[PDB]
């Protein structure tokens, strides 16, 4: 049993919700919760833009930190950073994005990250500012990710499409 409220049951493993994840993450203090990042970890705006505000600039000065180490990320890579006063972690994950040509296929790579983590809040990887079309990131989590994973979903428009169009 777990804290997470109010979600649809997609599959044995996977549930979602129009919420903001943001307001989520403050609500249920999850172990883990998903961040839509790109390999510089420059937040600014999506889902990581939301994230890194909530956090008054403490998840992009880490970030800083962190790249200034080790160097950018890959495509359909991740690190874990801290989840500020949102989360006990952060999973910085890079999904391809569109309206930077990258290439779809690592969208699978990237939701496979997810797999190292036992629950997590995430958002659709590729979606909203990166370009891929949300039902197919939807599908690609259910088919890769095996842990169990709460999709929010800001937009409600989004949310009722989904929901009506899942196989
Ligand atoms: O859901 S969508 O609009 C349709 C694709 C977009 C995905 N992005 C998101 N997914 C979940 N929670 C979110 N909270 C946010 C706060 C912001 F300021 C900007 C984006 C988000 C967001």
């Amino acid at each position: 049993v777990n804290s997470f409220s109010g979600y649809l049951k997609l599959t044995d493993n996977v549930y979602i919700k129009n919420a903001d994840i943001v307001e989520e993450a403050k609500k249920v203090k999850p172990t883990v919760v998903v961040n839509a990042a790109n390999v510089y970890l420059k937040h600014g705006g999506g889902v990581a833009g939301a994230l890194n505000k909530a956090t008054n600039n403490a998840m992009q000065v880490e970030s800083d930190d962190y790249i200034a180490t080790n160097g950018p990320l890959k495509v359909g890579g991740s690190c874990v950073l801290s989840g500020h006063n949102l989360a006990k972690h952060c999973l910085h994950v890079v999904g391809p994005n569109v309206n930077k040509g990258e290439d779809i296929q690592l969208l699978k790579s990237a939701y496979e990250n997810f797999n190292q983590h036992e629950v997590l809040l995430a958002p659709l990887l590729s979606a909203g500012i990166f370009g891929a079309d949300p039902i197919h990131s939807l599908r690609v989590c259910v088919d890769t990710v095996r842990t169990n994973v709460y999709l929010a979903v800001f937009d409600k428009n989004l949310y009722d499409k989904l929901v009506s169009s899942f196989l």
